[PDB]
């Protein structure tokens, strides 16, 4: 966290928060990231959602491709982090009821 | 690009575009990414800005820490990409005049 209190980090975030729609998101993240990086963040995000949907590690590994080690890492951030995943899931009504 | 046309990628982007302020950005990206990943994206973004500000590779390597190989990679995405960096720089009035 301390290493992230930088004006560089803050401008990255303003850049990210200025994106207006998914086509802009695609353009930007594809400029800044590799395909695999984007695929890697989307996998973590899906693991996290499925974890809160109460799915098993097997079902998560199947559906997402994540190894169980990845699943376990995400699970640490989900549970012992800033509660960012959860606040998005609540806000966007994402969790399969 | 083709590998990124996924519902998983689309939900990551909706999650990212729902973030309302920098504190939310910090909470979310810190949950989803490692410190080094965030530092790595903010470095690329700063390299890209300084490149469009017409600074030399030496000055960019000094100010940002990027190796010149990183600078050269960013420069490919800046110039031969989706024009996402440039559209953010224009929109946010970021380039030092
Ligand atoms: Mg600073
Ligand atoms: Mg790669
Ligand atoms: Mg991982
Ligand atoms: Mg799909
Ligand atoms: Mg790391
Ligand atoms: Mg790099």
């Amino acid at each position: 966290n301390n290493k992230l209190k930088t004006q560089a980090v803050e401008q990255l975030f303003q850049a990210i928060l200025s994106l207006k729609d998914l086509d802009e998101a695609y353009d930007f993240f594809e400029d800044v990231c590799t395909i695999n990086e984007i695929l890697s963040l989307s996998q973590r995000f899906e693991v996290a959602k499925m974890l809160r949907e109460h799915r098993t590690y097997l079902d998560i590994a199947e559906k997402t491709g994540a190894s169980t080690a990845t699943i376990s890492r995400v699970n640490r951030s989900l549970n012992y982090g800033n509660d960012g995943y959860d606040r998005v899931f609540e806000r966007l009504g994402m969790l399969e009821k």
